């Protein structure tokens, strides 16, 4: 019994983190096979942060300038490329320690795991939301670009997001491992600011049948409603469309609790429309949208890996 | 910037989890050097879980009759004892793995890192604190005793908990790793209470202190108090009482926010006397009180491990 925001184990991703240098800059890097994964804005200086030309800047360096430390280890780079917007730079050994892994472009709505690093160090692991607007709510201070996001499936660690930056509203955005942005950020100190950020209403359902497997019954009623009506509440609380795919993904915990979707649907509309009157559920006293419906059934059926 | 629920990386443990199967039941045990620490009620059967005598049925048992599994591997019992409420068995091959550890037994309204295993695999990593009762609210399923919560101190894993067992109320109780049980419960499916479960107000202000660092400055108030005038307040609403000692501990975080511990309790009297009115607070919509003012530190300065 019980619900926790719950991480991944991160002893996978923990041997792979590296340290990058270039000349004075240092961030995380992943290091998979002969291949350094790292964000492409190690290699700027102080006074080309507002518009780089990271090709351009790219042809000042060669193989030499760029120091990758495994530990106290040293690794020799051999090569090196710019893919969007990371870089990868290729050594001279193959992590004994690569794990089974993939590179995966996450959709909104999706969780993941996040190992913040600083120096190459694994400082701590926590979950987080790929937000609508796709950024993250994270916690990343100065030093933490290169730390990485995942799902892990058994044995296979799937790599899902790269950090890159904050943005002066604090929360954060980064790229998929093959450099490509999550939104319409940039690598540049510009105004870049984040769009309104709606709630994702599948996760809350999810949240509320782990609720129902927990014993926490109170906001179950009467009523029942329509997908088309329900969303006309959503829309007026910015919560996310609720679509036919959506109710299909909640078949698993709809089966466990005996509650059809559109009677959850039902009592989640009466707790937008009148609150929860200082009442809490799991231990919350807001809707929480961080759980998608797998990461329900993990925790509340026991899944390893 | 941000805050998050952070637990430490788990890798370190992950390589310490086997799975220890006495007759038909099968839980997790910890192997450090060439020993296997489990909860003792592993040796119990269906019918003497009411009442079993751990001593009279541990001299039907011998060194053969326990299996200890680390992943595929097979392991060799060449000794047992039982040490308060947990086995120790003796093995022939010392963990390749173990990391520089040390057993610790914790303070209510200390935190640690939960590695969640089922059958000797992790599972997931949370934290979660001991409160004033010695429970913990956690997340385990049947199958997770023994599973093992921790704190890092760099390259040293200090142990402080096993979970051994649920109450019917949903929390969850465990012993040290020297046996003995944090509060007043027995290893036996009798009625077993919590008392009255207080809220950790050194924590509290320890996350009003990372909320003004963070930037979220709307409950900061003109009014100061006293420390007896404050725990008036505080033994109204159930909060543990605050001494000298708790008013040094959060000498760092007053240091940074120039805010002296005074000021911050009158401001989380006025919290407790007029709520928050549907305003929100690092997120969360009531007031946290598992984030030691050690925790706060490590998330917004950037400790490594
Ligand atoms: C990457 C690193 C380690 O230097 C860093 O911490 N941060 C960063 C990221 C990107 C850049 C440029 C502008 C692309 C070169 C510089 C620095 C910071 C960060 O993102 N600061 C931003 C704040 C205002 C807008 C511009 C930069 C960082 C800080 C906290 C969390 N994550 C990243
Ligand atoms: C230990 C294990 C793996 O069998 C288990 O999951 N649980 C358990 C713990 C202790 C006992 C005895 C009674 C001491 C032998 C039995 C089973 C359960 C658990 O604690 N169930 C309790 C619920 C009612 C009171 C008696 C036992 C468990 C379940 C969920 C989370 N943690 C432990």
């Amino acid at each position: 019994s019980g619900f926790r925001k719950m991480a991944f184990p991160s002893g996978k991703v923990e041997g792979c983190m590296v340290q990058v240098t270039c000349g004075t800059t240092t961030l995380n890097g992943l290091w998979l096979d002969d291949v350094v994964y790292c964000p492409r804005h190690v290699i700027c200086t102080s006074e080309d942060m507002l518009n780089p030309n990271y090709e351009d800047l790219l042809i000042r360096k060669s193989n030499h300038n760029f120091l990758v430390q495994a530990g106290n280890v040293q690794l020799r780079v051999i090569g090196h490329s710019m893919q969007n917007c990371v870089l990868k730079l290729k050594v001279d050994t193959a992590n004994p320690k690569t794990p089974k892994y993939k590179f995966v472009r996450i959709q909104p709505g999706q969780t993941f795991s996040v190992l913040a690093c600083y120096n190459g160090s694994p400082s701590g692991v926590y979950q987080c939301a790929m937000r609508p607007n796709f950024t993250i709510k994270g916690s990343f201070l100065n030093g933490s670009c290169g730390s990485v996001g995942f799902n892990i499936d058994y044995d296979c660690v799937s790599f899902c997001y790269m950090h890159h930056m904050e943005l002066p509203t604090g929360v954060h955005a980064g790229t998929d491992l093959e450099g490509n942005f999550y939104g319409p950020f940039v690598d540049r100190q510009t105004a870049q600011a984040a769009g309104t950020d709606t709630t994702i209403t599948v996760n809350v359902l999810a949240w509320l049948y782990a609720a129902v497997i927990n014993g926490d019954r109170w906001f179950l009623n009467r009523f029942t409603t329509t997908l088309n009506d329900f969303n006309l509440v959503a829309m007026k609380y910015n919560y996310e469309p609720l679509t036919q795919d959506h109710v299909d993904i909640l078949g698993p915990l709809s089966a466990q609790t005996g509650i059809a979707v559109l009677d959850m649907c039902a009592s989640l509309k009466e707790l937008l429309q009148n609150g929860m009157n200082g009442r809490t559920i799991l231990g919350s006293a807001l809707l929480e949208d961080e759980f998608t419906p797998f990461d329900v059934v993990r925790q509340c059926s026991g899944v390893t890996f």
